């Protein structure tokens, strides 16, 4: 099956806790997958105008990990909960991917996610300004738009909207991408 063979190609690339130790300040994200009308989609978040880092930017559910969390992938569970309302037996944590370093001290640890059919987001206006979806596909040809800094523009056709979506969030958009749509009969 669509889920069943995402899944396994998720899977092969699934560093696991390799990194997890090392001591740096210390993040974690949710890449969650969505599918609808037959196809995959990723679930993007549009912060608070409010918040000190980043107000307004496109990023994937996520935060700091706190001294609760069992491990990695419970910091971006929490996380996602309380920004998008996401419980626990509506997300299935299927791997862990690259992380990502910056500032010299800090690393950030991907998951990637399938989330259940019944979900329906509840944004935390706190928190989150927006909630979205945008098919995996989209980042196989995406609408490019040179600030060089790269950044893409999509357009929901349901409203109308127009979204930027760059940095770590466009990267980890093309890679869970490619590594699930990569050389597949039509
Ligand atoms: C690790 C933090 C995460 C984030 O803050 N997620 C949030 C917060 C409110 O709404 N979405 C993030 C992910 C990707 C890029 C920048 C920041």
């Amino acid at each position: 099956s669509m889920l069943d063979d995402a899944k396994a190609r998720l899977r092969k690339y699934d560093i696991g806790g390799k990194y997890s130790h090392l001591p740096y300040n210390k993040y974690s994200v949710l890449l969650p997958l969505v599918a609808k009308e037959g196809k995959l989609h990723l679930l993007f978040t549009v912060r608070s105008e409010k918040l000190r880092r980043a107000p307004g930017e496109v990023c994937f559910p996520g935060g700091k990990r706190d001294p609760t969390d069992m491990d990695d992938a419970a910091t971006a569970l929490r996380e996602a909960q309380e920004e998008v309302g996401l419980r626990p037996h509506q997300v299935e944590v299927v791997c862990c991917l690259v992380p990502c370093l910056i500032d010299t001290d800090t690393l950030i640890t991907p998951f990637v996610g399938l989330i259940d059919h019944n979900f329906q987001a509840q944004p935390n206006p706190a928190e989150v300004k927006d909630v979205f979806l945008v098919p995996l596909a989209y980042f196989l040809h995406p609408q490019v738009h040179d600030q060089i800094n790269h950044i893409f523009e999509y357009t929901n056709p349901e409203d109308g909207v127009t979204y930027q979506i760059k940095g770590m969030t466009a990267n980890l958009a093309v890679l869970v991408a490619f590594i699930i749509l990569e050389k597949k009969p039509t």
